C-alpha cells in the first residue's frame, strides 16, 4: 500500500498514474489539501501539518510506502517564508515521525535549490557545502539532513533526488522559478507570445518529466545495500539558457519571446548551471533518455493536440 502526498501537483499528476500502472490501482492512495472531482485514484484530503489526520490516513489504509511530494516551492516560499518553513519542514517531520511509527519506506525529494553561489556552477559535485540563498533552499537542506538522521538513527529507508527543474505538459506549475520553461511552451503554442520572468541568459539544470518519474521509480526499486546516498542524489539531464529554449521551440512554432525579469531572477541567479550525477549513474544505473529536441517534440505535439 502506497500513499502519495502532494498528489495533485506537477509531479504527482504523473506519478500517481505511473504507480497505479506499476502496482495496481488497489495499492495507491492519493492525498492533497482539497478534494478534486473526476479523479480515478482513491483520494484522502489532508493538510500535511495536521499530524492527527495524516496519521489516521496512513494507519486506516495500512500504508507501507509514502511518496512525499507536498511542498511550497521556491518563488511562493520567498514571498511567504513562514509558510514555506511550516509546510516543508514541519510537513516532512510529520512524514518522518509517522514512517518511524509504522516502519514505512519513503521517497522524499530535495532540489538543486540546496546549492548556493559558493559552489561550482558547472557539474556541481554531490558532496559540496550547502549554503542556499533562498528560504526554499534552506528548507530542502534541513530536510536532507533530517531524512538522513531518520535513516542512520532510526533505520528508516528514505530515498530522495535533488530534482532539477522539471518540464511537463500534463500539469502547468505555479509557485516555482524553473516554471518559465514550461510556461514558455504553453504560451508559444496557445498564443505565439511569451513574457519570460527571467533574463534571456538564465541557465539552469532541466529535465523532462518522463525522465524524472522513471528515475524516482528506479531509485525506489534499487536494493538498499547498493545505495551510497539516501535523501539527496544529484540527478542530471539537460542544461540550457532561456533563449536557447526559445530557439528550440521557434524551430517548431512561430512565437516572440520578451524578457522581463522579476524577483525570481534573484532566486535563479544563485543556482548552478549543471549537476554531476555520477553517484546515481554508478549506484543504481541512472541514464536520462530525453534531450532538448525529443522533449520539445513531446511538449509541442501534446500541447497542439490539447489546443486543437
Ligand atoms: N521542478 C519541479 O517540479 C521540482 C524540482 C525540484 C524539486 N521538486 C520537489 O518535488 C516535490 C513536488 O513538487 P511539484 O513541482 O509537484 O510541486 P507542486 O507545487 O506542483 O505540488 C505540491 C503539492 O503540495 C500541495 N500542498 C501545498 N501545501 C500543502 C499542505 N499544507 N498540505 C498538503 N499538501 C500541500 C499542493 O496542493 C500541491 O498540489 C516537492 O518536494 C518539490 O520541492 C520539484
Amino acid at each position: 500500500m502506497i500513499l502519495v502526498t502532494g498528489a495533485l501537483g506537477q509531479i504527482g499528476t504523473e506519478l500517481v498514474l505511473a504507480l497505479q500502472e506499476k502496482y495496481g490501482n488497489d495499492k495507491i492512495i492519493a492525498s492533497d489539501l482539497k478534494e478534486p472531482e473526476n479523479y480515478h485514484c482513491k483520494f484522502e484530503k489532508c493538510d500535511i501539518r495536521d499530524i492527527e489526520t495524516y496519521e489516521r490516513i496512513n494507519n486506516e489504509n495500512k500504508i507501507e510506502i509514502v511518496y512525499h511530494l507536498a511542498a511550497i516551492l521556491s518563488a511562493a516560499g520567498e514571498k511567504n517564508p513562514e509558510l514555506c518553513h511550516d509546510v516543508n519542514y514541519n510537513g516532512l517531520e510529520n512524514v518522518l515521525k509517522t514512517a518511524k511509527k509504522y516502519n514505512q519506506k519513503l521517497f522524499c525529494p530535495s532540489s538543486i535549490a540546496v546549492f548556493g553561489p559558493d559552489v561550482p556552477k558547472e557539474m556541481t559535485p554531490q558532496n559540496v557545502e550547502l549554503n542556499p540563498k533562498t528560504v526554499y533552499g534552506i528548507t530542502k537542506v534541513k530536510g536532507e539532513e533530517l531524512c538522513d538522521t531518520y535513516f542512520k538513527e532510526h533505520g528508516i529507508d528514505v530515498r530522495g533526488i535533488r530534482y532539477p527543474g522539471l518540464i511537463s505538459w500534463k500539469h502547468k506549475p505555479s509557485g516555482g522559478t524553473t516554471d518559465y520553461a514550461v510556461e514558455m511552451y504553453f504560451d508559444a503554442v496557445e498564443s505565439g507570445k511569451y513574457e519570460c520572468f527571467v533574463n534571456r541568459n538564465t541557465r539552469l539544470p532541466m529535465m523532462f518529466m518522463d525522465d524524472a518519474i522513471r528515475a524516482t521509480l528506479e531509485l525506489m526499486d534499487a536494493p538498499l545495500d547498493s545505495l551510497n546516498y539516501h535523501s539527496n542524489y544529484n540527478l542530471s539531464s539537460m542544461s540550457f539558457s532561456a533563449e536557447e529554449l526559445e530557439k528550440e521551440i521557434s524551430a517548431h512554432v512561430d512565437f516572440n519571446c520578451l524578457y522581463k525579469p522579476d524577483y525570481r531572477q534573484d532566486i535563479a541567479d544563485t543556482w548552478p548551471i549543471s549537476i554531476n550525477d555520477d553517484d546515481a549513474r554508478k549506484d543504481w544505473g541512472w541514464e536520462p533518455k530525453f534531450d532538448i529536441s525529443k522533449m520539445t517534440e513531446e511538449m509541442i505535439t501534446n500541447l497542439r493536440r490539447l489546443n486543437e
